[PDB]
């Protein structure tokens, strides 16, 4: 399956004995699933995001049937606004990334330019809009609160950015504010062709 990023890459899973539909997250090292019933021993754990950290309840050696593959790690479970597979599974179903041809086992990071500055970005299937660490953009911009794994935060919102990702040219919202990492997301990876596959 070939798979395009104008709608979120959402798939079922089977944890469990439990039905669940998660996304497709190369931009999330781990897999972080809502709170839900699993069996085992487990460890707690604390995990970051945007918007801060979240205390979760680590399991190894889980076995959980995405898209109807067979996949077997660690899991974590916890407070999460929605169920994410991350490349620890990724690579397992043998997803890669095309837009070059990339496999997971790395984070997936870039170089990117724009408003003149040279920076590295992670290419993350699972966030909806691109932001970007605090930098020297000039324009208007207007206030917004995007949220995430630990909460959220107010970013500043810059319209019709260019930006030069991998030697190709794409235009779009840029959010500017306090990520840990600099992450392009779906509004400017559906503009280089990217596409996802396992």
């Amino acid at each position: 399956p070939q798979v395009t990023l104008w709608q979120r890459p959402l798939v079922t899973i089977k944890i469990g004995g439990q039905l669940k539909e998660a996304l497709l997250d190369t931009g999330a090292d781990d897999t972080v699933l809502e709170e839900m019933s699993l069996p085992g021993r487990w460890k707690p754990k604390m995990i970051g995001g945007i918007g801060g950290f979240i205390k979760v309840r680590q399991y190894d050696q889980i076995l959980i049937e995405i898209c109807g593959h067979k996949a077997i790690g660690t899991v974590l479970v916890g407070p999460t606004p929605v169920n994410i597979i991350g490349r620890n599974l990724l690579t397992q179903i043998g997803m890669t990334l095309n837009f070059p041809q990339v496999t997971l086992w790395q984070r997936p990071l870039v170089t990117i330019k724009i408003g003149g500055q040279l920076k590295e970005a992670l290419l993350d299937t699972g966030a909806d809009d691109t932001v970007l660490e605090e930098m020297s953009l000039p324009g208007r911009w207007k206030p917004k609160m995007i949220g995430g794994i630990g909460g959220f935060i107010k970013v500043r919102q810059y319209d019709q950015i260019l930006i030069e990702i991998c030697g190709h040219k794409a235009i779009g919202t840029v959010l500017v504010g306090p990520t840990p990492v600099n992450i392009i997301g779906r509004n400017l990876l559906t503009q280089i062709g990217c596409t996802l596959n396992f």
